[PDB]
């Protein structure tokens, strides 16, 4: 029987209003020395709001599911009396945000790797009916060989809240659909908008509806006059014109193919996708 005192503490990798993420080892058994990350949520933060208490079980049980290379693997699951815990892998390649920073702007092909990955977790996810929603830069993190794992199924990770009623927008919003912020109803086309605004930052170095604060953003996102440099390839401009539509019916990916139509694009011309989803593909960036 799994329980904290199995793992010893390493340092703290994160924290927020519900709780905290420790890097830890397993002491002894099974793995011994296996370095983990340790999620560790307060139940008392937790149990009063109805909302958060669904979004925490909603976290488990998505993540007890999912069986992907490209999403964070859960792979222990226990509470004490007032502690949840989920014991994560390690991902030591850092954010994909930091991968941004450092390149600016990143060439055709580093982009299309990161993208084709992306697809593919969000694929695995929309037929399970799971959708994703909060792709950034910030939730898409790199294993220790530099292939994309997506994070942030469960509470809010932000130290400062939009409002105080909901954690949906906490955020940058800036990869967000349109349709979300009109409240205006959405499904798993949500995602392929975010892959789009998120392409759109790695070719360009900047979110396709930027603007000087966070109202000017939410306006311009919901205006939708995509603007697509020259300087982008014949491939990319064609994918980012289907993916950014406002109109989420009209948007590639959006069809009964979800995934497979975005995977069968041009841009996309050069991906083995057994290769990549086998993980035989070298990443651009090795953290080592
Ligand atoms: N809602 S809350 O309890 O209050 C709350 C929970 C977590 C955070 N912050 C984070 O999770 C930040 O990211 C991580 O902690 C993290 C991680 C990992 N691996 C990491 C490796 C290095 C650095 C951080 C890592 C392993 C992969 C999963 C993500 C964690 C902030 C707030
Ligand atoms: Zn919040």
């Amino acid at each position: 029987k799994i329980r904290p005192e199995c793992f010893e503490l390493l340092r703290v990798l994160g924290k927020g209003g519900y709780g905290k993420v420790f890097q830890v080892r397993k002491v002894t058994g099974a793995n011994t020395g296996k370095i983990f990350a340790m999620k560790v949520l307060k139940k008392a933060m937790i149990v009063r709001n109805a909302k958060d208490t669904a979004h925490t079980k909603a976290e488990r049980n998505i993540l007890e599911e999912v069986k992907h290379p490209f999403i964070v693997d859960l792979i222990y699951a226990f509470q004490t009396g007032g502690k949840l815990y989920l014991i994560l892998e390690y991902l030591s390649g850092g954010e994909l945000f930091m991968q941004l920073e450092r390149e600016g702007i990143f060439m055709e092909d580093t982009a299309c790797f990161y993208l084709a990955e992306i697809s593919m977790a969000l694929g695995h996810l929309h037929q399970k009916g799971i959708i994703y929603r909060d792709l950034k830069p910030e939730n898409i993190m790199l294993n220790h060989q530099g292939h994309v794992k997506l994070t942030d199924f469960g509470l809010c990770k932000e130290s400062i809240h939009d409002g105080t009623v909901t954690h949906t927008f906490c955020g940058t919003i800036e990869y967000m659909a349109p349709e979300i912020l009109m409240r205006s109803g959405h499904n798993r086309a949500v995602d392929w908008w975010s892959l789009g605004a998120l392409m759109y930052d790695m070719l360009t170095g900047a979110p396709p509806f930027t603007g000087e604060n966070r109202k000017k953003t939410i306006d311009k996102i919901l205006k939708c006059k995509l603007n697509l440099p020259p300087y982008l390839t014949q491939e990319a401009r064609d994918l980012l014109k289907k993916l950014l539509k406002r109109n989420a019916a009209s948007r590639l990916g959006a069809g009964p193919g979800d995934a497979g139509e975005v995977q069968a694009h041009p841009f996309f011309r050069h991906i083995n996708w057994e290769e990549l989803l086998a993980r035989k593909v070298e990443p651009p960036f090795k953290p080592l």
